[PDB]
């Protein structure tokens, strides 16, 4: 089998990225964030804290006739921007783009931290991480991905995100009308549960390529690119007027000023992310301060290659008996 689903940015910046999910008989249509860096699928519902929804659409499992209670599961998660959310467990049907994984747990959120609540565009999150992470108690859950996996014709998804328009999630093939060139496949450990990778090095606009390794985690759920502080300052220093804005939290530059492209390595091949990937607006409405797409990963604890690297390659996310990942320019 295979799916093949659109994804859309939720904003004028790419902060996000929807898809559409059905959920349930007859289906509950839910707009979810594909999150490469987490494991739980979980969303609003009918059960979630009335005070905290504001404009989501809801999982109402009473009207499922294919729901059916997890009995004694709980889960709770906290993601890395400080947001939370926790609840109980479903199984139900879910589909995404064409493929059907039945007995997928669907996870209800009882309580959402605020930032959910305060975006009316994203009703969840469809991890897509290592089933290892996932957080359901007593009896941990498996990922959307990892249910489906043996019945996909290749074990395989693909994230082809798009600057500032849609673009596609694919379950079970390679799309090769949808890259340029050939797709350089990399290394993953799966020691933290993340699709980890060590990129070669990097460049700055025009400048020499500087050969180093750079451990990070691919992940679709994180919106900007977060590197060493090295990195990062060797960055924004080609950027005139750029600076470090402890009071903004990271680093802004003047509208009027250009970006320069950023070229990461995957093995011997390179992903060039154009500097205009990298402009996320204006601080406050209004202000000619604009905030940067690359940031210090330092306190992070790790490296994150969000949508701003993703969304210039097309990735595929290679979960065979070995598991790699897979970088092509498009």
């Amino acid at each position: 089998s295979t799916g093949s689903a659109t994804t859309t940015p939720i904003d004028s910046l790419d902060d996000a990225y929807i898809t559409p999910v059905q959920i349930g008989t007859p289906a509950q249509t839910l707009n979810l964030d594909f999150d490469t860096g987490s494991s739980d699928l979980w969303v609003f519902s009918s059960e979630t804290t009335a005070s905290e929804v504001d404009g989501q659409t809801i999982y109402t499992p009473s009207k499922s006739t294919t729901a059916k209670l997890l009995s004694g599961a709980t889960w709770s998660i906290s993601y890395g921007d400080g947001s939370s959310s926790s609840g109980d467990v479903y199984t139900d049907t879910v589909s995404v783009g064409g493929l059907t994984v039945t007995g997928q747990a669907v996870e209800s959120a009882k309580k959402v931290s605020s930032s959910f609540t305060e975006d009316s565009t994203i009703d969840g999150l469809l991890g897509l991480a290592f089933s290892t992470l996932n957080t359901v108690s007593p009896t941990q859950q498996k990922t959307f991905f990892d249910n489906a996996k043996a019945s996909l014709d290749s074990p395989v998804f693909t994230a082809d995100l798009g600057y500032h328009a849609p673009g596609t999630y694919n379950f079970g093939f390679i799309d090769t009308t949808a890259y340029t060139g050939s797709i350089t496949y990399t290394a993953v450990s799966t020691k933290q549960g993340f699709w980890e990778w060590t990129s070669t090095g990097y460049a700055v606009g025009s400048g020499t390529f500087k050969s180093t390794s750079i451990d990070g985690i691919a992940d679709t759920g994180t919106t900007l690119l977060y590197l060493p502080a090295t990195v990062v300052s060797a960055y924004w220093a080609q950027v005139s007027g750029a600076k470090s804005s402890s009071s903004v939290g990271g680093y802004v530059f003047p509208c009027s000023a250009t970006l320069p492209s950023f070229t990461f390595g995957v093995g011997s091949a390179r992903i060039v992310i154009p500097g205009d990937y990298i402009d996320f607006g204006p601080i406050s409405t209004g202000s000619s301060s604009c905030f940067g797409g690359i940031q210090s990963s330092a306190g992070i604890g790790i490296n994150i290659f969000g949508d701003v690297a993703l969304k210039a390659a097309f990735v595929v996310f290679n979960g065979a008996t070995t598991p790699t990942l897979g970088f092509a320019s498009k």
